[PDB]
């Protein structure tokens, strides 16, 4: 079995295991925040960062037609200052080709060029949504499970506990194709779950660049923060099938 399996309970800048992208920066307190914050204290409009982990992982093999299952946990928060003008865009986990370099910002959240649904994409994506879109569902936020498109095969609303903490589990079981999805904001208890199938060996390429994006409006003051507390990954690809 090939596995690949990192955790950070905290962030160090500096960190030669992680590439930081467009606005991302690591803060001496041990916070990734995604998107930038203006001296002043508040997010900045028009932001767009991502982290990738530094080595690209082994997904799925063609030789022997083996596929990874994988899971990866992390810690979130979004706060929102203003209720008007309205907040955007989100932030997004995501599996896509190696040697990735940041694609449009605002909507597209920093992996997606258009709204159209493009196999060349090779891109999966977990999302967590906070602006409705002419292609998203009227309800905000909402998670999604994007497959090759921004427009998600699946959405769950969830409310915003906003500035809190949230905790996210994304587990993929290679034998049963399913993608699951859980938030919980453990300030208000709430707990919220997603799944659909997902067939990684049709979407991407055998080895992929792990990460995650974020983005803020391309309206003024259409912001908020997306800030990463912790971060752990872990894949296991069966050398062999007999
Ligand atoms: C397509 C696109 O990126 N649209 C963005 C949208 O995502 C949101 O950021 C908005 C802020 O009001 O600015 C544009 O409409
Ligand atoms: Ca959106
Ligand atoms: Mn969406």
């Amino acid at each position: 079995v090939e596995t690949i399996s990192f955790s950070f309970s905290e962030f160090e800048p500096g960190n030669d295991n992680l590439t930081l992208q467009g606005a991302s920066l690591i803060t001496q307190s041990g916070v990734l925040q995604l998107t930038k914050i203006n001296q002043n204290g508040m997010p900045a409009w028009d932001s767009t960062g991502r982290t990738l982990y530094a080595k690209p992982v082994h997904i799925w093999d063609m030789t022997t037609g083996t596929v990874a299952s994988f899971e990866t946990r992390f810690s979130f928060s979004i706060e929102q200052p203003y209720t008007r003008p309205l907040p955007a865009d989100g932030l997004v986990f995501f599996m896509g080709p190696t040697k990735s370099k940041p694609a449009q910002g605002g909507g597209y959240l920093g992996i997606f060029n258009n709204s159209k649904q493009d196999n060349s994409y090779q891109t999966l994506g977990v999302e967590f949504d906070t602006f409705s879109n002419q292609w998203d569902p009227p309800q905000v936020p909402h998670i999604g499970i994007d497959v090759n498109s921004i427009r998600s095969i699946k959405t769950q609303p969830f409310q915003l506990d906003n500035g809190q903490v949230a905790n996210v589990v994304i587990k993929y079981d290679a034998s049963s194709k399913i993608l699951h999805a859980v938030l919980v904001y453990p300030s208000s208890g709430a707990i919220y779950t997603i799944a659909e199938i997902v067939d990684v060996k049709q979407v991407l390429p055998e080895w992929v660049d792990v990460g995650l994006s974020g983005a803020t409006g391309a309206q003024r003051d259409a912001a908020e923060t997306h800030d990463v507390y912790s971060w752990s990954f872990q894949a296991s690809l069966p050398e062999t099938n007999d």
